Parts: structure tokens; C-alpha cells; sequence
């Protein structure tokens, strides 16, 4: 399958070289598959969902997405025109307020909610989960990611915006998890883009189309946005079959293309995700 005037980030993640406007992927297109999108909530009204969205946990009075930032980074993930895998199922756990800001006792419940809530979804091809969000260091929601992860989730972090070494951020900090950082369209390294060690692949994340709130898009940039890139990656290669939430995060970072990006630091991975499309 083949989708011209894509999204430069779905385009490179098709793609082994910066500029092309074309994303290609199989047609399976991650049906089957789901990914909770832990975030503000998400907008299963939009369109550009085409019913495939739901909220199942909220820690607020409303489920609604009243910020608009789970809405854009679950469209990057599996919406119509901007998502990675255009027919998974989305899942969203509203753990942010509408302000766009956590809290420590949510985000750990709303980590532990997915691997509970799993069992009685229908996800035959693997569950995800997309943390577009971080903070200072904490062994707790570090502990917490790392618990989600062997339950059986492919969970996928942002590595922060703060240009800074992502060891001093969590759950980024985290090894079990997929930490992901940012790139722009020029494949260089988002000026805000953390770096480290703990890094595991890098995705779009500057200038990125996607869905908004009000039935609308909206381009904006951060980590937050490439890691539902990877997120969707993931649920695309786990319906493909070629990985599993277990070993996806180091399978996508064994399949990336490599060495391509600028201004990567020594002890950073020069990995962008790719999905290897076999025509």
C-alpha cells in the first residue's frame, strides 16, 4: 500500500533517505493489534479514526481529551492520514489533565490499568502502550514502565525535550522500555531532542501533522511526537508478525537504518525507525 502526500515523518519511516512524501506499508496495516495511548485523552470522535479509537480509563471527572495533545499523538499512531498503523485499535487512558500535566499516583495507576485491562480486549496480534510523557528521575515509575513491559506490552517512552541525557529522566531512564527521541525532516537530531546511552531509536518529532481536537490537524513538535511513530511501528510489525512485544523494541533498533542521522553525540544510537518494506 502506498499513501502520496503523507506526513514527512510516515514518509521516512518507508524511506531510506530525507525528503520523499510517499509512506509505503503493507496493507495488513496493524489490524489487530492495539495500543493504549497514555496521554490527555483521545478524541474517539474524530473521523480520522474511523471508530477504531475508545476511552477506557480516565483519572479525572471526564474522559474527554480537553487539550488536544493525546488526540495528535493517537492520530501519529494509527489515524486515517496520519497514523503509522492505519488500522490498529487505540485505547486511551486519560492519566494528563486538560492542562497537558500529570501526576505521579496517576500515571503509575495508568500504567498498571493497561496491563490489567489487556486480557479482556481483543488485541491477537499484540498490545502497545505510548507514553508521550516524562519527568525527573523516579526508581518508582521507572519500576512501574518496567512492569508494564512484562506483562506483555510493547511500551514505547519519550525521551524528553530538554536536550539533555535522558538518564535523568523517567520512565525514559528506564532499559526495558523503547526510549525514543526525535528527528527532523533534514534527518538531524531535534534541537530539543534528548540524547543518552538509554536511547533505543529515534522517530519524527519535529513538524508533525496530525490530529487535533474540534475534529481538526495541527503540526507541533517533541519527542511526544515520535514516540507514537515507534508505537505504531511497533503494532505494524507485531500484526506483520516479524516481532513481538517482547522483542520489538530490539528488533525495530536491529532494522532501522543506520548512521543516518546528524548531530547524533558518541554514546547516543544513530537509529531511525524503518519498517523494511517488503513490496
Amino acid at each position: 500500500a502506498a499513501q502520496t502526500n503523507a506526513p514527512w515523518g510516515l514518509a521516512r519511516i518507508s524511506s531510506t533517505s530525507p525528503g520523499t512524501s510517499t509512506y509505503y506499508y503493507d496493507e495488513s496495516a496493524g489490524q489487530g493489534s492495539c495500543v493504549y495511548v497514555i496521554d490527555t485523552g483521545i478524541e474517539a470522535s474524530h473521523p480520522e479514526f474511523e471508530g477504531r479509537a475508545q476511552m477506557v480509563k480516565t483519572y479525572y471527572y471526564s474522559s474527554r481529551d480537553g487539550n488536544g495533545h493525546g488526540t495528535h499523538c493517537a492520530g501519529t499512531v494509527g489515524s486515517r492520514t496520519y497514523g503509522v498503523a492505519k488500522k490498529t485499535q487505540l485505547f486511551g487512558v486519560k492519566v494528563l489533565d486538560d492542562n497537558g500535566s500529570g501526576q505521579y499516583s496517576t500515571i503509575i495507576a495508568g500504567m498498571d490499568f493497561v496491563a490489567s485491562d489487556k486480557n479482556n480486549r481483543n488485541c491477537p496480534k499484540g498490545v502497545v502502550a505510548s507514553l508521550s510523557l516524562g519527568g525527573g528521575y523516579s526508581s518508582s515509575v521507572n519500576s512501574a514502565a518496567a512492569r508494564l513491559q512484562s506483562s506483555g506490552v510493547m511500551v514505547a517512552v519519550a525521551a524528553g525535550n530538554n536536550n539533555a541525557d535522558a538518564r535523568n529522566y523517567s520512565p525514559a531512564s528506564e532499559p526495558s522500555v523503547c526510549t525514543v527521541g526525535a528527528s527532523d525532516r533534514y534527518d538531524r537530531r531535534s534541537s530539543f531532542s534528548n540524547y543518552g546511552s538509554v536511547l533505543d531509536i529515534f522517530g519524527p518529532g519535529t513538524d508533525i501533522l496530525s490530529t487535533w481536537i474540534g475534529g481538526s490537524t495541527r503540526s507541533i513538535s517533541g519527542t511526544s511526537m515520535a514516540t507514537p511513530h515507534v508505537a505504531g511501528l511497533a503494532a505494524y510489525l507485531m500484526t506483520l508478525g516479524k516481532t513481538t512485544a517482547a522483542s520489538a523494541c530490539r528488533y525495530i533498533a536491529d532494522t532501522a537504518n543506520k548512521g543516518d542521522l546528524s548531530n547524533i553525540p558518541f554514546g547516543t544510537v544513530n537509529l531511525l525507525a524503518y519498517n523494511n518494506y517488503q513490496a
